[PDB]
């Protein structure tokens, strides 16, 4: 009956918009200040919610989609059987939220101290580390020494989790929990369109890797570095090596062109929290986007507490449902790196704007790739030279390659890493991977897809995958991988909407009105229709293509190529067995 589904569909979010508000204040709540009050309140909410999970989407399954001819309350409807963790009984319901809350409580809290009694947290001490330090033994304590605290206090909980998950899967129709991840892309092609994507950035990973190799051979030392082999895995600017900007000055291509200290010039020049994130604010408006409400301003949390409360530091954009409240909680440093994702974050809330208006079963991105695209897009413009000499944080072909480097050491080097991550989960979720191989299988593909080997012997009882926030929190990763490949499609389009010509690395978006309206309009959509429409508004295709993010970086491609045949680079590692000594 087309007439009840209708009158389900109004009654249902009539009765989300409240209780989805709710839950995110109690989450919100739990997540600035981790306190046995505020999780007691949040678990309580976790029961409120499972029960309107349950009690709709029992009454949602009694619908048959197909039978419907309406596309948006088919597409609602369809969203709604699914019960996700609300389909379990009440034990096991009751079990895995606390192994959820435990999960997350356990990384968000964990240090690493020395003998005396100094001890480091994630944010901002450990990351500075990795990122400043170019002392071998320095970022191998760091490296090290996160995972024996974060890594291994995740490993008693992960098996069950597994199990409550996969189990919750099952029940809502899916084989496993990586079955119905995937799922959620509705693309029956995905694992396939992710691989042949994958493949097509493999010259541009091999020829950065063998480079990246060669400079710290040059650093570190040639008793430290294989030159045929694997990269040792802390030495890359980054707790997870999954990003590699922040070794910039190790691999300047061209060092007679230098770049000055952002975080120096950031610092001296006044820059806060709140004026990184109104910069950002001002680069959205200024391709016609929405600005923040001033409510944005006064609730949001944009900089780690100094009252003595304990956070969930790991920055998130919050929808709290309700069209009018939107929030960041990001635990912000002022330097470069966070400006990108201050941007990263105000893209995800620009989306819940742009979506307010639609019923919540349909108020997120196109797929979850998309999402996280936005931000990011914004974010390749702030960073152009160009852009940021207006802002005054800094003041030819050889400057070309410096600043393409420095790109292609996050967007290129994240492209494995983003791959492997849920590679690893989904093999965990369908049973190829249990508890005694979790480690072991984790390096594999770290080998595989990153060559990157481990500095140090990994040991019984460790968990290094609980090391990286995803994992514990339960947070999707291949989103990411499509994120990256997609935002220099977005790129591309919005550039010939603003009339660039010429290399697109070249291109800004800032002040195109063009631009802005093209991601609006596609915004706008939220999930009310199957993504490559939404993909097609944007770029004029249905499809997710490489072939942008490779024009992107022609340029660097060529200049490695040359760089590394002279200096008869073996592209990959051969010697895959090696490691330290
Ligand atoms: O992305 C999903 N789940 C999404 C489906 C999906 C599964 C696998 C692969 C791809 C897609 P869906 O149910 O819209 C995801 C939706 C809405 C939502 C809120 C958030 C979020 C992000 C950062 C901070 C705070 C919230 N992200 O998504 C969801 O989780 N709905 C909850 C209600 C909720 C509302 C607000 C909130 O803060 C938390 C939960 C429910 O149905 O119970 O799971 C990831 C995840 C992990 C931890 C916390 C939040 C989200
Ligand atoms: O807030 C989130 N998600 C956050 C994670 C989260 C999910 C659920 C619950 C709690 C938290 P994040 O990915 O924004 C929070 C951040 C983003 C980030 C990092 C960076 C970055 C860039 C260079 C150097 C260092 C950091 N830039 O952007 C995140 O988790 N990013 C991934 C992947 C990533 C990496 C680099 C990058 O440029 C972009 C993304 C990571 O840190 O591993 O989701 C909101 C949302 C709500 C509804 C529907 C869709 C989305
Ligand atoms: C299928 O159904 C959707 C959604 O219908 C809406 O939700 C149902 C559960 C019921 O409550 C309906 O009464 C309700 O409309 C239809 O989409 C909707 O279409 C209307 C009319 O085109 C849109 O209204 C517009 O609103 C804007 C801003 O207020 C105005 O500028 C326009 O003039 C216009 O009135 C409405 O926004 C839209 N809603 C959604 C969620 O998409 C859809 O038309 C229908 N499809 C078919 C083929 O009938
Ligand atoms: C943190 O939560 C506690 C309850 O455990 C509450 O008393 C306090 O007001 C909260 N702190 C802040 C700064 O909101
Ligand atoms: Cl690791
Ligand atoms: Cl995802
Ligand atoms: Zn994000």
């Amino acid at each position: 009956d087309e007439a009840e589904a209708s009158k389900f569909v109004e009654e249902y979010d009539r009765t989300s918009q409240v209780v989805w508000n709710e839950y995110a204040e109690a989450n919100w709540n739990y997540n600035t200040n981790i306190t046995t009050e505020t999780s007691k309140i949040l678990l309580q909410k976790n029961m409120q919610i499972a029960n309107h999970t349950l009690k709709y989407g029992t009454q949602a399954r009694k619908f048959d989609v197909n039978q419907l001819q309406n596309t948006t309350i088919k597409r609602i409807i369809k969203k709604v059987q699914d019960l996700e963790r609300a389909a379990l009984p009440a034990q096991e319901l009751e079990e895995y939220n606390k192994i959820l809350l435990d999960m997350e409580t356990t990384y968000s809290v964990a240090t690493v101290c020395h003998p005396n009694g100094s001890c480091l947290q994630l944010e901002p001490d450990l990351t500075n580390v990795m990122a400043t330090s170019r002392k071998y033994e320095d970022l191998l304590w760091a490296w090290e020494g996160w995972r024996d605290k974060a890594g291994r206090a995740i490993l008693q909980f992960y098996p069950k989790y597994v199990e409550l998950i996969n189990q919750a899967a099952r029940l809502n129709g899916y084989v496993d929990a990586g079955d119905s991840w995937r799922s959620m892309y509705e693309t029956p092609s995905l694992e396939q369109d992710l691989e042949r994507l994958f493949q097509e950035l493999q010259p541009l990973y091999l020829n950065l890797h063998a480079y990246v190799r060669r400079a710290l051979h040059r650093h570190y030392g040639a008793q430290h570095i294989n030159l045929e082999g694997p990269i040792p895995a802390h030495l890359l600017g980054n707790m997870w090596a999954q990003t590699w900007s922040n070794i910039y000055d190790l691999v300047v291509p061209f060092p007679s062109a230098p770049s000055m200290d952002t975080t120096e010039a950031m610092l001296k020049q006044g820059w806060t929290p709140r004026r990184m994130f109104k910069e950002a604010d001002d680069f959205f408006t200024s391709l016609g986007l929405l600005p923040v409400p001033p409510e944005f301003w006064n609730k949001s949390m944009l900089e780690k507490p100094t009252d003595g409360r304990e956070v969930v530091c790991h920055a998130s954009a919050w929808d709290f449902y309700n069209g009018k409240d939107f929030r960041i909680k990001q635990c912000t440093t002022v330097n470069l790196e966070d400006l990108v994702v201050a941007h990263h974050e105000m893209g995800h809330i620009q989306y819940f704007m742009q979506y307010k208006d639609l019923p919540v079963a349909l108020r997120e991105g196109a797929n979850p790739g998309f999402h996280e695209a936005i931000g990011d897009v914004l974010a390749l413009s702030v960073s152009t030279p160009k852009h940021l000499h207006s802002l005054n944080l800094l003041s030819s072909d050889e400057h070309d390659i410096n600043f393409l480097m420095k790109m292609a050491l996050d967007k290129i080097a994240f492209i494995p890493f983003s791959y492997l991550v849920d590679q690893w989960r989904w093999r965990v979720f369908d049973g190829s991977i249990t508890k005694e191989n979790y480690n072991q299988e984790w390096w594999s593909l770290r080998l595989k897809y990153q060559g990157l080997c481990p500095p140090v012997p990994r040991t019984q009882g460790d968990f290094d995958p609980g090391a990286k926030f995803h994992i514990p929190s339960s947070v999707p990763y291949i989103r990411y991988f499509v994120s990256f490949i997609i935002q220099f499609q977005f790129h591309e389009a919005l550039c010939q909407a603003a009339g660039h010509t010429g290399p697109l690395h070249k291109c800004d978006i800032y002040q195109s009105k063009e631009a802005g309206q093209r991601l609006a309009t596609a915004m706008k959509l939220g999930f009310s229709r199957p993504w490559p429409e939404a993909m097609q508004l944007i770029t004029g295709q249905p499809n997710m293509s490489a072939s942008a993010m490779l024009s992107y970086f022609k340029p660097l491609l060529d200049w490695l190529r040359t760089e590394n045949e002279l200096h008869g680079e073996k592209l990959g590692w051969p010697q895959y067995n090696w490691t330290p000594a």
